[PDB]
């Protein structure tokens, strides 16, 4: 079985776990559990952080045998190509580099805030901008099952974890959107995700770290 | 000619004018001015923000006739599929993706210092782990002339770029990594990215935007 090495958290693995159970994949769960304040121990992953071969030593990372990966997107699209869900033409390529790239801007912005002090006081500034982040990826999908047309690809499940993420967030901030809300109902409903979801497995929270103001539990 | 809009400093663009320039691209630079302190007035850019039809307006963008592109990843895979300068096999692909993940990890932890207020306090930790990273770099690319292996590809561009950012940043860096070294050199000694730094339009600075603490001008 492929490893799956991560912090006991839904985080950057989310899509991946999700991605690793739709596609059938064999695989199992190295969990690593961050330490509480004042501590934040980190040291169940510092010690053997060097010892598992990887080039870049990092969290998440994936163990398929001879293929050691780590970095998040790496991992998807290693999986990805392994199940044929990649973009193919040209269009596709550039819609899906941009879609992964934008998504990982988003998911960041959400990271930044959460992680921040001024965690109440930068709230506000972060629901209003979240509207017209929200269109944009509505108008981009527009009336397509999923974000690279017909078949369903890996970004779909980066797509997934960061709206869905946004929901637990403000939970009404789809409202404006139905095809937005259409996409997540379509994504939970798929066979092997929503047998998943009703799992002992599935991990939607805390959505980050003990470290975070917010979603640390 | 494709358009590359970016503000006029280095900052992302350094690794796609560069590609732009080896591929032997006919493009031109849509080049936004940013105000300065206490302003920082971005109204250039912000006016015909919304204007030039792309689905997620950002800074850099490509236009190529049909094709709107953001996220520098983006436009950097766009032109090397152009110019077969991507990793063909699943080993290549495997370590394109990680570098292109890594490297940008390794490009935000230098920008969030020379952005962050705290800069002259902050720098000697960066510095301290500096060695670490750079230490990967070299394992990583061993004794192959590029970080694919045989044949240069895109990664290589983003690899020129933070690598010789910090180069900028510690001039001794690289010192203890004689490969990262000669990388650099083999990286700048290509006839075309030797002519181009040669030329007027050349830009390796400023390195951040006139926000940044360090590198602003
Ligand atoms: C909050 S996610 C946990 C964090 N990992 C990353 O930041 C990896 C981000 C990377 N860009 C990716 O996508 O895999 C981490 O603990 N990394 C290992 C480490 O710092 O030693
Ligand atoms: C300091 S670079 C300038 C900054 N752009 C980005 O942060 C884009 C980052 C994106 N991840 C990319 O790589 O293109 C920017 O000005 N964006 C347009 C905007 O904010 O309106």
């Amino acid at each position: 079985p492929m490893t799956l090495g991560y912090w006991n958290i839904r985080g950057l693995a989310h899509s991946i776990r999700l991605l690793l159970e739709y596609t059938d994949s064999s695989y199992e769960e190295k969990k690593y559990t961050m330490g509480d304040a004042p501590d934040y121990d980190r040291s169940q992953w510092l010690n053997e952080k060097f010892k598992l071969g990887l080039d870049f030593p990092n969290l998440p990372y994936l163990i398929d045998g001879t293929h050691k990966i780590t970095q998040s997107n790496a991992i998807l699209r290693y999986i990805a190509r392994k199940h044929n869900l990649c973009g193919e033409s040209e269009k596709e390529q550039i819609r899906e580099d941009i879609l992964e790239n934008q998504f990982m801007d988003s998911r960041m912005q959400l990271a930044k805030l959460c992680y921040d002090p001024d965690f109440e006081k930068l709230k506000p500034e972060y629901l209003q901008a979240l509207p017209e982040m929200l269109k944009l990826y509505s108008q981009f999908l527009g009336k397509q099952p999923w974000f690279l047309g017909d078949k369903i690809t890996f970004v779909d499940f980066i797509a997934y974890d960061v709206l869905e993420r946004n929901q637990v967030f403000e939970p009404s901030c789809l409202d404006a959107f139905p095809n937005l809300k259409d996409f997540i109902s379509r994504f939970e409903g798929l066979e092997k995700i929503s047998a998943y979801m009703k799992s002992s497995r599935f991990l939607p929270r805390p959505v980050f770290t003990k470290m975070a103001v917010w979603g640390n539990k």
